Parts: C-alpha cells; sequence; structure tokens
C-alpha cells in the first residue's frame, strides 16, 4: 500500500529473491539498506539474478552515482560491510581514486554475503594509467600486449571485488573488429574459454563494454564478461536461456517501462549470464552515454 520508496524496493528485492531462489540473509538486507537505501532511492539503482552452473541463481542489487568522491567506502566501513582482510584488496580502491579521477562511483552487494564490489568511474582512458595504481595485479601489467591485440585500449571503469578477492578493467568497445562475430571467437580462444552459440556470437556484437577479471593467485585472467543493453522487456532476448526469458518478463521496476543490462560472462565455470533490471530507469541511458552511442 502506501509506504517510502526504500520499503518498495526492499520489498521488491526479496520477492526476486524468492522467485528465483536466490538465497538471502535479513541480516545482511537490513545492514545494506540501513546504509544504502537511500542512494538506492534517488539514483541509478539496479536488481540482478545471475546463474552460475550448478549452484543457486544469486541475487545482487547495486547503484552508482555521478560524484568524483568514493562515498560508498565510507559508509560500508560505518556499517560493518567492509572490513580489512590484510590483503591488496584493502586499499585498492583508495588508490584507484588517487590514481585516476573518477567522474562516478559504485557499490554491488549480494543480499546473502553483503558487500562485494565498489566500482571507479573515470572519463575514457588510455589502459597505462591503470599502470599507476600499487596493488594492482602483477598479472595486470603483463597483458598489455593482449589488451594491444584486442583494442582493450579504452579504460572506461575499474572494479574491486572483495569477496573473491579479484579486480576487472572495463574496456568502451568501441573497435569495428569489435562489431565482428570473429573478434568475440578469438578473444574467447586466446584464454582457452568455450565460445558460445552463433546465435550468442550475433548478440555479442552489438557489446559496448567489456569486463576482464583479474586476481592476486595467479598469472592469467579469471573471467571475461560482454555487455548488452536492451531497451525494455521485449528486446531482451529471452529464448536465449529460460532466466533471460522470466527475469525480462517478471522483475520489478518502480518504472513501467524499464530496460536490462545482460553480461554475458565466459571461462575455462566463469560461464554463465548476468541479467540487471534499470529499476529507475537511469542506468540504460548512462550506460549508452558514457560508451558515446544515441540511445536506441
Ligand atoms: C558492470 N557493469 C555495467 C553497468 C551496470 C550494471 N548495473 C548497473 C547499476 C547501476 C549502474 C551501472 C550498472
Amino acid at each position: 500500500g502506501a509506504m517510502t520508496i526504500v520499503n518498495r524496493i526492499r520489498t521488491d528485492v526479496v520477492n526476486v529473491a524468492k522467485s528465483f531462489g536466490a538465497e538471502y540473509s535479513e541480516a545482511v538486507i537490513d545492514q545494506i539498506f540501513q546504509g544504502f537505501g537511500e542512494k538506492f532511492t534517488n539514483t541509478g539503482f539496479a536488481i540482478r539474478v545471475q546463474n552460475k552452473r550448478n549452484q543457486k541463481v544469486d541475487c545482487n542489487i547495486r547503484y552508482g552515482e555521478a560524484k568524483e568522491n568514493c562515498l560508498a567506502w565510507d559508509i560500508a566501513r560505518e556499517s560493518g560491510l567492509l572490513s580489512d582482510q590484510g590483503h591488496p584488496v584493502d586499499t585498492l580502491i583508495q588508490e584507484m581514486f588517487q590514481a585516476i579521477p573518477a567522474i562516478a562511483y559504485g557499490a554491488d552487494f549480494d543480499i546473502n554475503y553483503g558487500l562485494v564490489k565498489i566500482w571507479h568511474l573515470p572519463k575514457i582512458v588510455p589502459v597505462e594509467e591503470a599502470f599507476k595504481i600499487p596493488s594492482l595485479p602483477k598479472s595486470v601489467n603483463a597483458h598489455i600486449d593482449f589488451f594491444k591485440k584486442y583494442h582493450l585500449d579504452a579504460l572506461c571503469a575499474l572494479t574491486v571485488d572483495y569477496r573473491n578477492k579479484s579486480t576487472n578493467l572495463y574496456f568502451d568497445a568501441h573497435h569495428p573488429e569489435q562489431r565482428t562475430t570473429q573478434f568475440y571467437k578469438n578473444i574467447l580462444q586466446s584464454q582457452q574459454f568455450e565460445v558460445p552459440s552463433d546465435e550468442v556470437l550475433e548478440i555479442l556484437v552489438n557489446c559496448p563494454e567489456i569486463a576482464v577479471t583479474f586476481n592476486w593467485s595467479s598469472p592469467g585472467i579469471e573471467r571475461m564478461c560482454f555487455y548488452t543493453a536492451f531497451v525494455n522487456r521485449e528486446t531482451v532476448p529471452q529464448h536465449i536461456n529460460p532466466v533471460l526469458k522470466k527475469f525480462a518478463q517478471e522483475a520489478p521496476a518502480l518504472l513501467d517501462n524499464p530496460g536490462f543490462l545482460v553480461g554475458w560472462s565466459f571461462g575455462p565455470k566463469g560461464t554463465y549470464i548476468k541479467i540487471d533490471v534499470d529499476y529507475h530507469g537511469l542506468v540504460v541511458p548512462s550506460f549508452f552515454h558514457m560508451h558515446n552511442l544515441p540511445l536506441p
């Protein structure tokens, strides 16, 4: 009935989790919302489901805003959501904000765990700017030639994953070679990752954003992910996977006509789909704008 926007969001988040069989902790949800509920109501907020092989669907909630400072860090620290682990991740987001000016930041939470990531969004810069950051995994610098080969020259975001102890570099996929299916075959084969069906490859050619995941325990790329946006429910490729169908059709949004972001993740494990509902309708236009693309 009548309720605050933040209570509407909470209810919708729990409803999604229940519908998809995702695990969640009431204590963790309350802890997240105490700190971040107001942000969720007023900024680009999204609810994500993802379907890792041979395990339950995970439900994540996330937001971003156009502020130059990493406001999530202070909030997560005071909320009890971000304790030091004695690890490179502890100072990494701080180092990112020192090394490269941000135009925005964000955060991501798994409702059965807590804070998973904090994001740094600069203006698009040369990838080499990242090599200033002291605690980046050594594997990142070692992949300089790989980045050049696959036209991963234009860094558009960075994230720290405190749970997984990993970091992602995100690239603006501007190059015309990235509009070809062969690019995606090649980049996946380069890491011995499985190549998806032709149908999926034909979707990937519209991807504006590529993520590459690195970690401190291994010299290689952990996984990579290709992001594609769809401006309404009906244009999500629902036929590809039952979770896409169900979430496109049923995901809650406060706006009556939301878009979606879908991430196609690949790894050696690492291979699955992520789908976010643009709950207030702010995320998908922002995504096109940050990639210098007209809105579809
Ligand atoms: C990762 N990635 C790319 C975009 C994205 C997906 N969900 C949300 C939510 C709020 C802002 C950006 C955003």
